[PDB]
DNA sequence: AAAAAGACTTGGAAAAATTTTT
DNA sequence: AAAAATTTTTCCAAGTCTTTTT
């Protein structure tokens, strides 16, 4: 029988859990040497590479059909991370990627992808019988009572770093993650994992203020990345569902904190106009808190309060709109943002006095950052935050929205078209793009469906309609939102 | 403070597995 | 059979906000 978090007490703030048991990482399926057929060349002669020079030498024979292996960035960082990997034997003749020829080394893994789709029934069927028995030995743990999912328990494979954009490190190595680089989490009364033959672990700690099971460090941003539960175990739900009951809170405090930021916009001091205006792009078109990054890390990309002046055109009067403000700049994943939105007299004011005295390469809202703003959204409403606005907006653009496009009329198949029309605008609201029906030709519905929008609007949707929650949530989303189905009436209201 | 670390939050695109169209 | 159009898993990072160092 399936457990139900939600009738059980809510889990107190400080300690995490009290109990704590997994079987550890699976790390990353090993190198699968180049037979003797496939050679590399080097200024037109074979030359046989180490293990480890080798390994490298095929993660760029892979992607070298693709546009981003002739960049300057990639290949300089390319080649100077081989150069490490290199013997010292090797490093005296390989002085150059160009004179380096991969060509062969491509045709046999384009040759192995070929041959991977003309498998047995023996091979086909084996393979994702062994991937299953690793599902249920390392894809489950214990916290509290209770045997949960664990999220991403296989660890990554090592190859280079493309990022997403314009990024300074495309072309960097991800090194293999070795036993030797992980730190185990767990309680002191479970049986601490057990590593790989031969192997140690970094570290096992008994950290219960954490909620993580394994960690280390990746070399290409040097942060450390995580395991955890997956979405559906009771310590992410109740996160979840904590994070929009934040947002509702927000819903019955908006309208006085509205009139709130239209008197701050004539005041005297600075510090308090631009931080008005930042809350006021923040609420009305649903902008990311921007945080401020270290230059030549990741991609040019800014938010609302990393905005600079070069990415704001003022124009009086333009297509017959008054205050018009002309938004031009890459948010988050490189998503390009762009929207003539006209604005109050006040704020059009403010953004010409802000733009004043200043270079294009300037922040445009000084004397603020995500703290400011953070600081003074506390005083107003408890755990209120900046991102806060964007899952408050998107959540109820959903309810107003399906109320107002599915009709008493139409059938459980026009119901769903409703459905993902709603989902739409939501999904327009918070710029969530797609590369090149027609509708949604460049609008992506996922992201919003599963991190912004309250999953009880959609039960609450589903129930009034007569619309099956399976027509709109599939099986892996039904479980993350396992709480909202089970607990919900026809008549939840945002 | 205020930089630096740490711990959470927030798929779409590319491939492979199928299914349908020629 | 053989190819094309769909469906569906495999691949891969970047923000926000809190907590620690400097
Ligand atoms: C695409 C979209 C994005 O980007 C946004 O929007 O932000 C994303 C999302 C949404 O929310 C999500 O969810 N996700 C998850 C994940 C991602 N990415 C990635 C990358 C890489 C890797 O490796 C991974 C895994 N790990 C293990 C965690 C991931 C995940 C995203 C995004």
């Amino acid at each position: 029988a399936a457990w139900k978090w939600w009738e059980e007490e809510r889990y107190p703030e400080g300690i995490k859990w009290k109990f704590l048991e997994h079987k550890g990482p699976v790390f990353a399926p090993p190198y699968e040497p180049l037979p003797e057929n496939v050679k590399f060349y080097y200024d037109g002669k074979v030359m046989k590479l180490s293990p480890k020079a080798e390994e490298v030498a095929t993660f760029f024979a892979k992607m070298l059909d693709h546009e981003y292996t002739t960049k300057e960035i990639f290949r300089k960082n390319f080649f100077k991370d081989w150069r490490k990997e290199m013997t010292n034997e090797e490093k005296n003749i390989i002085t150059n990627l160009s004179k380096c020829d991969f060509t062969q080394m491509s045709q046999y893994f384009k040759a192995q992808t070929e041959a991977r789709k003309q498998m047995s029934k023996e091979e086909k069927l084996k393979i994702k019988e062994e991937n299953e028995k690793l599902l249920k030995e390392y894809g489950f743990c214990i916290m509290d009572n209770h045997k949960e999912r664990i999220a991403n328990f296989k660890i990554e494979p090592p190859g280079l770093s493309r990022g997403r954009g314009n990024h300074p490190k495309m072309g960097m190595l991800k090194r293999r993650i070795m036993p030797e680089d992980i730190i185990i989490n767990c309680s002191k009364d479970a049986k601490v994992p057990s590593p790989p033959p031969g192997h140690k672990w970094k570290e096992v700690r008994h950290d219960n203020k954490v909620t993580w099971l394994v960690s280390w460090t990746e070399n290409i941003q040097g942060s450390i990345k995580y395991i955890m539960l997956n979405p559906s175990s009771r310590i992410k739900g109740e996160k979840d569902w904590q994070k929009y009951e934040t947002a509702r809170r927000l819903k019955k405090c908006v309208d006085k904190i509205r009139n709130q930021y239209r008197e701050d916009w004539k005041s005297k001091e600075m510090k308090v106009r631009q931080r008005a205006v930042a809350l006021y792009f923040i609420d009305k078109l649903a902008l990311r808190a921007g945080n401020e990054k270290e230059e030549g890390e990741t991609a040019d990309t800014v938010g609302c309060c990393s905005l600079r002046v070069e990415h704001i055109n003022l124009h009086p009067e333009l297509d017959g709109q008054e205050y018009v403000v002309e938004f031009d700049f890459l948010g988050k994943d490189s998503i390009r943002y762009y929207n003539k939105v006209p604005v109050e007299k006040r704020v059009f004011k403010n953004l010409q006095l802000f733009m004043e005295n200043k270079q294009p390469e300037d922040d445009l809202f000084d004397r603020l950052n995500t703290g400011i703003l953070n600081k003074h959204l506390q005083d107003l409403m408890e755990g209120l935050t900046a991102k806060v606005f964007r899952t408050y907006n998107a959540s109820i653009t959903l309810q107003q929205q399906l109320k107002e496009l599915t009709a008493p009329d139409e059938n459980i198949p026009a119901k769903i078209l409703s459905y993902n029309r709603a989902n739409r605008a939501v999904a327009i609201l918070c710029n969530h793009q797609q590369a090149p029906r027609e509708e949604n030709k460049q609008i992506a519905l996922g992201t919003s469906k599963l991190n912004y929008l309250d999953p009880r609007i959609t039960v609450a949707w589903c129930k009034k309609w007569g619309v099956p929650i399976e027509k709109i949530y599939n099986k892996t989303q039904r479980e993350k939102f396992a709480w909202a189905i089970d607990m919900a009436d026809e008549d939840y209201e945002f």
